[PDB]
């Protein structure tokens, strides 16, 4: 079964033992060096088309929390930029510290922030999500930084539903959310070819990481840190550092959109 996490135990150290593409060529996330990612005029326009998401529900998988969406029909989709063809929203989801100082899984030049959003989506030429993940060009992740300043208002109803989904297992409806809330004004951003970032760390993934993050209070952020990775009745262990750290680059460039 299943039994890897983010403690001393089962953390991202271990991974490789189950899971050996965790030492692969393309693994994400990694640091992105500023100053060494190069600007591409070939990348066309970012297209962010979110005025149909149908958001159904919000999960504790014992490792982040995921809002699903109605990924049925072509409602929230991702297009241009680095991307060939149309890629449809399935769900987001965050990483975040203990600490105000950790969370986010990529960096900019070293710099860690306090969590990093994931919206997740998959392309359209393979069908679902299942075969799309076999495919090296299958997953488009928009990956989104925050930091601790002002707070977020398109970020609060997710935070006043976390309390009905404290422990691994539990669900609650969540109806008529809209994504385009926790996104920043700009739409610049660094691109590399990469990997999903917990198990199973499939090599499947197309980054797109925005430049500009997000601010969120310390009281949303707050919130994200009670919730746990145990089940309902268990010790408690509060979800919190539940980020891989940055991974070899290997033989990859990271492109901006950008200046
Ligand atoms: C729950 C726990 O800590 N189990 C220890 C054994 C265990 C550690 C790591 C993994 S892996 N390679 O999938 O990350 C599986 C099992
Ligand atoms: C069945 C299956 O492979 N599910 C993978 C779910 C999964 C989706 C996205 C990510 S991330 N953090 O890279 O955005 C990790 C895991
Ligand atoms: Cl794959
Ligand atoms: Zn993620």
């Amino acid at each position: 079964s299943h039994h890897w996490g983010y403690g001393k135990h089962n953390g991202p150290e271990h991974w490789h033992k189950d899971f050996p593409i965790a030492k692969g060529e393309r693994q994400s996330p990694v640091d992105i060096d500023t100053h060494t990612a190069k600007y591409d005029p070939s990348l066309k326009p970012l297209s962010v088309s979110y005025d149909q998401a149908t958001s159904l529900r919000i999960l504790n998988n014992g490792h982040a929390f995921n809002v699903e969406f109605d990924d049925s029909q072509d409602k929230a989709v991702l297009k241009g930029g680095p991307l060939d063809g149309t890629y449809r929203l399935i769900q987001f989801h965050f990483h975040w510290g203990s600490l105000d100082g950790q969370g986010s899984e990529h960096t900019v030049d070293k710099k860690k922030y306090a969590a990093e959003l994931h919206l997740v989506h998959w392309n359209t030429k393979y069908g679902d999500f299942g075969k799309a993940v076999q495919q090296p060009d299958g997953l488009a992740v928009l990956g989104i930084f925050l930091k601790v300043g002002s707070a977020k208002p398109g970020l609060q109803k997710v935070v006043d539903v976390l309390d009905s989904i404290k422990t691994k297992g539990k669900s609650a409806d969540f109806t008529n959310f809209d994504p385009r809330g926790l996104l920043p004004e700009s739409l610049d951003y660094w691109t590399y070819p990469g990997s999903l970032t917990t198990p199973p760390l499939l090599e499947c993934v197309t980054w797109i990481v925005l430049k500009e993050p997000i601010s969120v209070s310390s009281e949303q952020v707050l919130k994200f840190r009670k919730l746990n990775f145990n089940g309902e009745g268990e010790p408690e262990e509060l979800m919190v550092d539940n980020w891989r750290p940055a991974q070899p680059l290997k033989n990859r460039q990271i492109k901006a959109s950008f200046k």
